[PDB]
């Protein structure tokens, strides 16, 4: 109510409601959110140093120059409140409750609160020896909170380089400045110079005739929030299609009718073979009989030409690729194929790594999920299939060819526990692109808005044009966030007689981990997100 | 009713109603089925031999790896009543009325019954010399007859390896036993070895670690039936997309506005064209003014790096690529060009083979279709397009890159009659598959069901756990299947003036087969089933 | 209907139907049953021979009397339908969806039917050489049904020597004859003779004055089916209380409060114990302030003097004593430590063993139920608690005492997947039992039934009172039974923050078992039931 009563009740807690085939999810979760002044109040443009390792000389021929940090950003003074994640809504446990006992999952509802502001001043008083800090809650101090609904403001919201609320609920968070990019132009050119060794600079600027500058305050409503105020987005309802929590095992050769055999005898014997069987086949082809030519309807996974490095305008990037599994063709670990469009996370202490002071990265390498499985290299191709062999000319070994076709069918990565985006936004073009490299929702109209706090500036008694943060008071405040998601899934009956075997979290893990140190450092544990084998056809 | 009153009319037979421009058709289907007791009524999982023609050496250095019958496979006591196919539904006759008076067909309504089940046991009594078998009415036998509505179970009904009832009416149709695939890594290295000369064996095995093992007996509901008694599936309804029933002979060239050209004079001349028109081109290309670099809207028909082994793991397997004629390049007929995504079937006696104890071989060949026509080494790429020539650099011939893009437009193979799948089941995966590469028709939600029948174990007075086949009664039942689909299609209207000359039935066949000989063997004819021609734009 | 007529569908499959948090589990089950014959139709009453091993001299001193098989039954004609066991019911993967979704499971209701009876006769017909045996359907034939609703008959269905339907649905399950015990006095006395070194023998007879000797025929009302007759129970509806399915980790140290402590510092210290703590103590006991002598409400598990042999009438038997674990005490692997009233379970083919023709074994050794363990020798007892330290005397070691008593909180074992009780019935005495060494629900009032079926006798035309089975045609009838039982539970929500390790399946295990040979030989997992870690207090 007033100054003296409290608003929100911290509330973090998921409950599972089964009614009949329809599970429906309700995640609440709650943060406590540390909010810290500002750098400053000036929206600034500028662009960047190149970065490090970038190559200043021509040895390596330009190879490294996969390494561009260059870009050019506006940084606004606003602060970015994001809780697409997961981790930011479920705990581990409960999303492997989730992960069992759903088979596709939906988002439908989505709500946030800001309640419970707290604005301090520090002020230093000492020798300079002493100086002792001294804090002095402000009642009339502000805290000006802008929910982008309008979709106008360039969205920025996506989890790539993990800047969301923390995973652990009971550790405060800091926000993140909030900024964007603005239209430069970084062209590497690594083809010139005499017999194409020499890589050169092209065009490298902020590109001025053409920029698109918005600031937040003009852009949008604000509210200012003074302590015994409270913020409540609204109800925001998700248009989606439903994931798939279960992996899919099957290639193309293990999806159609099943090439007749006679059985075996004992249980030392393989069986056979029939040698001659009717059926569809592709080429002149018949003689040998065989289920590598059998004709199918669909094909299962696609070549692509593996990391392909795309210097376009604005630096180097690199396309993904399609998600599959090293494991057929492990042979030995001691190499470590990093093709399967494989994702390290580099990770912080907040969120979830143990050890502070350090980074632990991890490698997703996405052992469940094969029969997706193409390998650019290995595959080949023919100029004649028929019941003879071709010479040493007609076969091609080393391609490297997209083999995306109309006929394809792919997989998505699925959802990914600790670190992941929960949604995403469609770039808004002609021909929407049809899945996601990353995110496993993709929001068909908009996203779920944008929620932007900035803490109101307190001002010195002499305000001068030319000062900048020597003019204004320090100040922090700390608030909570509460948000709530409803999910809405279908139940997984099971479908098999044996048991259920899963490698029960990754192997090559020590369950001494996981839990609180003597300190209370530990580690999240990854949860593959899409699980348990299922029948793609 | 009773032991004595049958239940079902033997009704094979089709229906065309004509109203107004829709015109429904009612395919009834009934056969006469033989189903044979079992192999053993245990479920078994079990790898096969590598098999023929599979290389022991290296001396080919891997191209005959594209032969590879390793497969894992879980056979199952039951058996498999599949509908799938044309020529389970319609005769020859009553599918050329259907070809020539509609144009675009679509599925609607579908059911299935058993009825008349007759069963019966063989007894051996002689001196092993004369041996008589004599053959006992079993009133009391059962017959477990399993439909998966629930689209549970592995579906494994499609027509590849043209298992699916015989498409003569009048002879009897011996079922094919059920099974599916089971997770198995068989994985080629064609590339290893020094010089890349050398094929390696990498992963040959069944991974245990993850098996989906389902029997049909927990997983659905069987229904037992005494001979008295009859099975009627239920109505089904598909939701599916109306196909073609006509070839589009359009190329990209054929496509738009006509260049503008003066007409001739007399019977001996050409015409000549305009040397200075205006519209769009492409390049910088300007005063050599020509329909080949014309701007049209859209593409059609794209390249493919043709008869690309996939060497996925489970083993080497055929992306389809795209369905085109060789006509236009044929040249010389003693040239087989295979490479327009060509099928060959092999098929049985009882599916239209004339001759038994032989395999007849019919090549579709795709003669109708062309304009869809992109043969990937006929193409080229030039770096710059405008009034100049390229020099030798900047223009390449050999190239095998997959064209397929957003402005690409493409045919399937439409429904071919004798042979093919009428419905199949889409994958569930992110991006479903755009079209298939031989069904027409594709099931959004489910399949309509699959029908199991097993005939139900009579065991000997002795039953000993050690025992298989030595402890049950050799029996067979007969009964009859008949199902009924209903057709909707749209009536097609003569567009043209002139008659439609066809080739009418494939010109390189005689007569005298396809009627039944002094014995009663005849071929079934080969119907195109896109037909007569149409404007594409 | 009539006799062409099938009565009941076969229906193996379970329905898990949640509602709010009531879970509410349906198990239909049905199996193919073997009928054959019987040895004779008259009841017999005998005794048997000792048994094996039973030493018949004094060597090791009556050491080897706990092998005694003397035991005296009286076996009649009729046979033994008996669902009590899980795997009766649930295959392995239902048991799982249900262990961990569920809380407390509870019995509610139970269906028995048979249906599809099947009666023939075996002719024997040759030279002797050839000897063929020829099956001729019964349809006058009888099949005498009868349930003992009225709780009058001896129970004796219990799972003890796994007499049950088989565990896997689609093999055929023979069943097993029906018998008890009559009144008989088997009395070794182990302490006889000089230096009580002599056993000796006392009484062994059947006590003829009193038997209690009840027929099938005049105890109840049979039911007389011919082959299209089909028999249902009734419905049955349990009175119970709900089971756990979690198992206890506290000991009585883990129970109370904790013992005040200040934190360590850095990772590598420890922390310490408060010197000077307030609290209740046991004796005069102060200065030595510990968690050891810290009062408690409660004692979590008691001492046994265990593997009790029991050498009471009728012979030697063992007192079960407690259920707990010997992991704490493991130490080295190589002793086996069954003394944790451990049992193993020697298992058949259709049971779930593998391999015919031999005997796998299981052994049960409570790995997950740690806490409840008192191991009788490890214990102690003094005279005076204070804090001075007692002598050599008022301290004794090695005890065996039961330390059962008012304040003791005890487990039982659960429920066993495999192999195992569903139900049992109370004995009807003062003080009935508390809990049970083995099944985990227990009848109040009744036991569901219990359902004996005998196969009429078919006699040959010349009827001798001197013959018995010359007297009567060989036959056996085929029958399905289908029951259906409904379970109630508790539905099972995550309470904790960390993911559920779990061994996963007992972790010596290789999981190329438990799935179809190539002859399809299988074994069942066994299954903890009681398996994720619960709060005891």
């Amino acid at each position: 109510s007033g100054v003296g009563h409290s608003t929100g009740n911290y509330n973090n807690r998921t409950e599972f409601y089964y009614h009949g085939d329809e599970v429906t999810i309700v995640c609440h979760s709650s943060r406590h959110i540390h909010l810290n002044m500002s750098e400053s109040e000036e929206y600034k443009i500028y662009d960047t140093d190149r970065g490090p390792r970038f190559p200043t000389d021509q040895t390596l021929q330009g190879r490294d120059t996969i390494n561009d940090s260059y870009h050019a950003q506006v940084e606004t003074p606003w602060f970015l409140i994001n809780p697409n994640s997961w981790g930011t809504w479920m705990n581990p446990a409960d999303f492997q409750q989730l992960t069992t006992t759903c088979r596709e999952v939906t988002l439908e509802h989505l709500d946030q609160t800001l309640d419970n502001i707290v604005i301090k001043t520090v002020s230093k008083q000492g020798s300079g020896a002493e100086e002792t800090t001294q804090y002095n809650n402000d009642l009339t101090a502000l805290l000006q909170v802008a929910l982008d609904k309008s979709n106008q403001l360039p969205w920025v919201a996506d989890n790539m380089y993990l800047d969301s609320l923390g995973y652990i609920p009971w550790r405060p968070c800091k926000l993140k400045q909030y900024s964007y990019h603005v239209n430069f132009w970084n062209t590497i050119d690594i083809i010139s110079g005499p017999q194409q060794n020499q890589w050169q600079q092209v065009k490298k600027e902020i590109r001025w005739d053409d920029l698109q500058f918005t600031p937040i305050e003009t852009t949008t409503e604000i509210d200012l929030l003074r302590t015994g105020d409270s913020w409540t987005s609204g109800p925001y309802k998700f248009n989606t299609k439903p994931t798939q929590l279960s992996y899919h095992w099957q290639s193309t050769r293990h999806t159609g009718s099943v090439h007749p055999t006679d059985p075996p005898n004992a249980i030392g014997q393989q069986g056979q073979n029939i040698r001659d069987i009717n059926g569809w086949q592709w080429g002149d082809r018949s003689d040998p009989m065989s289920a590598a030519t059998r004709v199918s309807n669909f094909h299962i996974g696609y070549s692509w030409p593996e990391w392909r490095i795309h210097y376009g305008s604005g630096g180097p990037a690199i396309n993904p690729g399609a998600p599959f599994s090293q494991a057929p063709w492990s042979t030995d670990p001691q190499v470590r194929l990093t093709q399967g469009a494989s994702e390290k996370a580099i990770f912080d202490y907040n969120h979830g790594d143990d050890d502070p002071a350090h980074r632990d990265q991890w490698w997703q390498n996405n052992l469940p999920i094969t029969g997706q499985t193409n390998w650019a290299p290995k595959n080949a191709h023919q100029a004649n299939l028929s019941s003879n062999v071709p010479s040493r000319q007609e076969f091609w070994t080393q391609d490297y060819h997209n083999t995306f076709g109309p006929f394809t069918a792919v997989d998505d990565v699925g959802i990914q526990y600790p670190w992941g985006a929960i949604w995403t936004k469609t770039p808004d073009t002609t021909h929407k692109p049809m899945m996601s490299a990353h995110a496993p929702f993709i929001c068909k109209d908009g996203p779920p808005g944008q929620l932007l706090v900035k803490l109101a500036p307190n001002y010195t008694e002499n305000l001068q044009t030319d000062g900048l943060g020597n003019n204004r008071i320090v100040t922090y405040a700390t608030f909570w966030w509460t948000g709530k998601l409803i999910l809405k899934g279908k139940l997984r009956l099971p479908r098999q007689f044996n048991l259920y075997n899963l490698p029960g979290r990754p192997r090559g893990t020590e369950a001494k981990k996981f839990l609180p140190n003597e300190i209370g450092h530990f580690e999240l544990p990854f949860m593959p997100g899409r699980c348990m084998p299922n029948y793609t056809m």
